């Protein structure tokens, strides 16, 4: 089997991407944030604290003839930006782009943090990291991909995120028309439950390539590119007026600047992030100070190849017995 679904930026900055997901019988369609950095599929629901719901579409298990309470199961998750959610669990039929999993754990939110309440466009998250990170207790649950894997034509999914435009998540096949050149594959460590890999280096603009190992995660659920302070400083040093602002919470730059590209290495291959991808616009409405899309990972504890990086590539998440990651230009 295979599945194919369009993923759409939630706003003009590509702060996140939402993909329609069918849950239950009859189908209830919710727009979920596919997150290769976590492993829980959770939704706004009829059980979510009313004051914490603000425009989202909710899942109502009682209206689904295939929903079953997973008795005794609870979940609770916190993300790298400090947001969180928690609740109980149902199993139900979940379909993405034509690919159907029966008995998928659908984690129903009883509580969500303010950042989720404020994102009216995000009805929940669909985790695509390794199932070892799933937070359901006392019986850990599998991701949608993990449940689908054996039925897929090939045990893979691909992320093809657009810049200021829709893109595609495919399950079970590689669309050879969706990228240019070849896909370069690179080793993955699953030891921390992430799609963790080591980039071979970077370049800033037309600068020479610096060969250096950068361990980080491929995370569709993180907006920006978080890299070591040395790398990030080298990038922003090429932008007149750019500075790290503790009050704003990262590097800012004059909105009048033309940003240089940033290249990252995948083995001997190179992915180029155009400068425009690194512009996250005014820090506040009307400001001439703009927020940068490359930020330091110091104090996160891990480097994160988020959407800024991933949207510059066609990315293969290969869930074979020994997982790997593939990157192609597009």
């Amino acid at each position: 089997s295979t599945g194919s679904a369009t993923t759409t930026p939630i706003d003009s900055l590509d702060d996140a991407y939402i993909t329609p997901v069918q849950i239950g019988t009859p189908a209830q369609t919710l727009n979920l944030d596919f997150d290769t950095g976590s492993s829980d599929l959770w939704v706004f629901s009829s059980e979510t604290t009313a004051s914490e719901v603000d425009g989202q579409t909710i899942y109502t298990p009682s209206k689904s003839t295939t929903a079953k309470l997973l008795s005794g199961a609870t979940w609770s998750i916190s993300y790298g930006d400090g947001s969180s959610s928690s609740g109980d669990v149902y199993t139900d039929t979940v379909s993405v782009g034509g690919l159907t999993v029966t008995g998928q754990a659908v984690e129903s939110a009883k509580k969500v943090s303010s950042s989720f309440t404020e994102d009216s466009t995000i009805d929940g998250l669909l985790g695509l990291a390794f199932s070892t990170l799933n937070t359901v207790s006392p019986t850990q649950q599998k991701t949608f991909f993990d449940n689908a894997k054996a039925s897929l034509d090939s045990p893979v999914f691909t992320a093809d995120l657009g810049y200021h435009a829709p893109g595609t998540y495919n399950f079970g096949f590689i669309d050879t028309t969706a990228y240019t050149g070849s896909i370069t594959y690179t080793a993955v460590s699953t030891k921390q439950g992430f799609w963790e890999w080591t980039s071979t280096g970077y370049a800033v603009g037309s600068g020479t390539f610096k060969s250096t190992s950068i361990d980080g995660i491929a995370d569709t659920g993180t907006t920006l590119l978080y890299l070591p302070a040395t790398v990030v400083s080298a990038y922003w040093a090429q932008v007149s007026g750019a500075k790290s602002s503790s009050s704003v919470g990262g590097y800012v730059f004059p909105c009048s600047a033309t940003l240089p590209s940033f290249t990252f290495g995948v083995g001997s291959a190179r992915i180029v992030i155009p400068g425009d991808y690194i512009d996250f616009g005014p820090i506040s409405t009307g400001s001439s100070s703009c927020f940068g899309g490359i930020q330091s990972s110091a104090g996160i504890g891990i480097n994160i190849f988020g959407d800024v990086a991933l949207k510059a590539a066609f990315v293969v998440f290969n869930g074979a017995t020994t997982p790997t990651l593939g990157f192609a230009s597009k």
